[PDB]
């Protein structure tokens, strides 16, 4: 189907897990993917982003703002430069454009996940298990509703798949 209907406002979270839910560590993600790169970008695009200071950081910075997209940095350091971004200092300033998609980082899905609307997660099948340190995925509850993709091979070899969630 990949319908999902909509309100006056939309809250989507974005993220790419291993299948023990690792998001993160050593301020990277621990794979490539780019089939994933294709499709975080593809959702977000044209949309405003929202995104935890270390997030940012992660980002390439060649890279950063991410193109195309509202970026909006959450950070409790007032005086944070984020060059062709905006810095916000709560999670409700954060989340006040009519469309916002959370992009990460462990942080700041888990603040956001109560008004979140739509999740769009890549499970990537790969056996990292969890280490000290690392991001986590939120674990979503049966609120959660919606389709599971099929397995699907990257060039690489690399095997995953796409969950779209929504719920009311
Ligand atoms: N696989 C994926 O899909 C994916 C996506 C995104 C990121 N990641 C990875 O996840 C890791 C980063 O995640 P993380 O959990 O360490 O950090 P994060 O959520 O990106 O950022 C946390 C920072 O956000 C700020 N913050 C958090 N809550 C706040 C609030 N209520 N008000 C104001 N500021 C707030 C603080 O910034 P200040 O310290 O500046 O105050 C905090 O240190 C990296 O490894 C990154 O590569 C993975
Ligand atoms: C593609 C990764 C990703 N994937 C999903 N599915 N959700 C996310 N929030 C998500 O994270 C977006 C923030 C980090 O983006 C990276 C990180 C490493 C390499 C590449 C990118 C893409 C953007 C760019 N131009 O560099």
């Amino acid at each position: 189907s990949g319908l999902v209907p909509r309100g006056s406002h939309m809250v989507g979270l974005i993220w790419a897990q291993a299948t023990s839910g690792v998001i993160g560590r050593g301020g990277d993600i621990p794979w490539r993917l780019p089939e994933d790169q294709a499709h975080f970008r593809e959702i977000t695009m044209g949309h405003t982003i929202v995104m935890g200071r270390r997030t940012w950081d992660s980002l390439p910075a060649k890279v950063r703002p991410l193109p195309g997209r509202r970026n909006v940095v959450l950070s409790r350091q007032a005086d944070f430069m984020a060059s062709g971004a905006e810095v916000v200092g709560s999670l409700e300033e954060a989340l006040t454009s009519p469309e916002t998609w959370v992009i990460g980082g462990g942080q700041v899905y888990a603040l956001a996940l109560p008004y979140a609307t739509r999740c769009e997660v890549t499970e990537v099948d790969i056996g990292l298990p969890r280490e000290a340190g690392d991001a986590l995925a939120p674990v979503l509850d049966e609120t959660w509703r919606g389709e599971t993709g099929e397995w699907r091979f990257s060039r690489s070899g690399l095997r995953y798949r796409l969950y779209s969630y929504h719920r009311s």
